[PDB]
């Protein structure tokens, strides 16, 4: 038998019980993202903790972050959104950094998933 | 006349006014438990804090500590339960343990004490 | 004109606006005490902080100190309460000091002033 | 494009955000005062940070500071005003400070700006 440590162990959601993320990995996630006609977008924050309220169902803290630039309306390879993942990790060397994707047709996301720890 | 000191003197319930516990002390108060038909079981944590809540009463945090591996169901002899706290405590130098005791007819616990302190 | 300083000064309720407290002045106040048939008592704490509630009135923290023996029934001289600021002074030397006196007619407090700071 | 810091930026309400303010720029703005006959004013504080209330609307903390002497009633030059912020910065170097106008026919406030950081 083996015990599961309960010390000092986060986890980031989606893709974070699996061996870590390398290169060749990522850029594929990208290109079937483009097939499906969905725009890309960058997001940071330095510190990820929720928080709770009294009394109140279906409210919580920590839920937002600040936007890079802008959405990209009109990318159609993945060279410039594997390039504007560096600029960002030069500027603010002390922050996560998660990457989306949304949908017009339905309005909602579709992908989010960590590319830089602190 | 004396003076009861009210500066840094916690206490941790059942025996803990005693003498501090010793060997062959500690292996008596399990062969009264299994000579009663009844289930030991191991538990660990780290803090051993309680808090409360503005207006609700019989609500208390900080009652619920993590399980070892599984309770024994089977176990006959002294030796096997007095094996296993040395595994435990090479895994986890800085936490607390206890030792307790089911009972499956009436669906209650018997016995808790401490045997460990960081 | 002249500014009252508004940073870092604590006041310690009555005589506590006058120079600072002497011997010969202490013993002063037992005199007048005595003379008029009530107890002494003492008490410690280490940290003289309130705090409040949200919406109950009359209620606050830190109100209550630790009772050093017991009360004097039936001194007669200002020297055994002289002598017993000593014993207390030697075994916690970071706390503070008050000495009390009872009424058993009124039930009721008579005076409270501090004699010792950390 | 570009992107505003997030990061450690905090503002100071009217005129935070042109170049730092220097003198002859700071007596220029007393003489506008003077000239509509209304009075100045001083005040400081160590720390200007707010708070708030569960569940109460129109109430925050922190909009209260010292005030250094009194108001000034019956100045007339720019001179007096001038020589009373050194004596200010030289007895509380370590806190803000703030000047203030006041008007009596519709009792209110006029003018409010930071002269000084710790």
């Amino acid at each position: 038998m083996q015990v599961w440590n309960p010390i000092d162990n986060p986890k980031f959601e989606t893709l974070s019980y699996l061996p870590p993320l390398t290169d060749n990995q990522i850029a594929r996630e990208i290109d079937y993202m483009l097939r499906n006609k969905w725009i890309p977008c960058l997001e940071f924050d330095p510190s990820g903790t929720i928080t709770t309220l009294p009394g109140q169902p279906g409210y919580y803290g920590g839920r937002y972050w600040t936007m890079w630039k802008l959405p990209m309306f009109g990318c159609n390879n993945a060279g410039y959104v594997l390039r504007e993942i560096e600029h960002c990790k030069n500027a603010y060397p002390g922050c996560f950094i998660r990457v989306l994707g949304f949908d017009n047709i339905r309005q909602v996301q579709c992908c989010a998933f960590i590319v830089h720890k602190p």
